[PDB]
């Protein structure tokens, strides 16, 4: 019941591409958000490359002091890489208008068997998967047969909730669907669009097992820089199960 | 003797604009900026908007408390945007295929157009070139009190003896354009490892610099690494 933090270093990596330049080198980011309370550093390597590269993942997976989080598309060319590198943990996401529903979590319903055979080949070799998926326990139960040990419920309804009510709502369909997910003996993560000032409802969730937060964190980290960042962020969700 | 500094905060919007929210704020970043030593505030303002917006530009305009300098090219909107804008500064730059640094020889008619419209409402107008004589003279027949030297190629020499050439082509370049009696600043790509060369030049009035700052930033914070870039220019005037 301690919830782990994940930092998510692509926005590191944005602003490095923007020039062809070898700073800021995200290699660096995953020790400073470590070593102020970071549990684990995810990296999503897109199939284009935008932000974080293969340069980055093969240097991180012998970096990480903690545990790597590799977010990926569901593709052959990507279960490759993650079956050579070996993360700790996988987590599958959609990158494709095919693969994504409505509200942005990747469609396991609609492509069962895509997904337990990409699981497979990574559970095979030690990866713990985990699927980001929608506040929706039909695509709950697609992970369960997907044989997924782990979901990561897509926090940007709840993010972007203009009113009360809308929030509220929004909070009780994560609530639910952790309740659900738990309860079909998934371990639970959560993430997208969570900041400084939304973060502990979701926090306070009894299910949630690891959080996964990305540019507010950077966002923050330009300002104050990420030891500072990363440490706050740990503070409000330590401050969130009291 | 004094070197000021002016930080292009272009790149913290980088970091706002890849999602569509609201932070990291460029009006933030001036603050900061200004506070820990930089002497004015450089945005550039692309006709695609891919970072600085007009939203950042309008709040600008009534935060920074230094001076401004906005980076646009020279096209009717631009000059447009600027003259109801007045920063106190304009740097006029390359953005599409036909306008390195600025062509001013090849388009001496427009630039003195465009120099003197600016310069009309009370800007002080710097054109961002390479460090050439044709085009520094071309500066000097547009009217434009101020150049900026692109250090591209000198920050990018990949051996000492194309370091060394670039270092010198732009000694001289500053050297003969101060002999014109421009005031001359000089840009793009400084880092803290390759900015004391740079400063140690007796000519220059201003570096801009912005990434290597964002850079630098996003793992110690705004403020040491505007602090330290700061420092590296004082001791480099030794
Ligand atoms: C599955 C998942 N979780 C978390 C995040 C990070 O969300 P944010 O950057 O909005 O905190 C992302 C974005 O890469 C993601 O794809
Ligand atoms: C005219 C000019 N000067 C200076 C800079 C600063 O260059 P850098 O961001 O590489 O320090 C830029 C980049 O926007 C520029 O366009």
């Amino acid at each position: 019941a301690d919830l782990l933090l994940g930092v998510n270093i692509d926005h590191i990596a944005t602003l490095r591409n923007a020039r062809g330049t070898i700073y800021p080198d995200p290699v660096q980011a995953a020790f400073i958000a470590e070593q102020a309370g970071a549990d684990g550093i995810t990296v999503h390597l897109r199939e284009d490359r935008r932000h974080i590269t293969d340069r980055d993942v093969r240097i991180l997976r012998q970096t990480i002091q903690t545990r790597m989080n590799l977010e990926m598309a569901v593709t052959d060319e990507m279960v490759d890489i993650a079956c050579d590198i070996k993360p700790h943990f996988c987590c599958l996401v959609p990158e494709k208008r095919q693969e994504v529903t409505t509200e942005g979590g990747l469609d396991v319903a609609g492509q069962v068997d895509k997904m337990t055979l990409a699981v497979g080949r990574l559970a095979d070799v030690g990866i713990l998967v985990s699927l980001f998926i929608d506040a929706d326990f039909r695509q709950i139960d697609a992970a369960v047969a997907a044989g997924a040990p782990y979901i990561e419920i897509h926090t940007g309804a709840y993010a972007d909730a203009s009113t009360v009510l809308e929030r509220q709502a929004e909070l009780m369909r994560i609530a639910k669907a952790a309740t659900y997910a738990a309860g079909k003996g998934l371990k639970v993560n959560a993430g997208h669009g969570l900041t400084y000032h939304n973060v502990q409802p979701i926090a306070a969730l009894p299910e949630m097992h690891e959080l996964n937060i990305g540019h507010a964190i950077i966002g923050q980290a330009v300002m104050t820089g990420l030891a500072a960042a990363v440490t706050d962020m740990k503070v409000l969700m330590r401050e969130a199960r009291r």
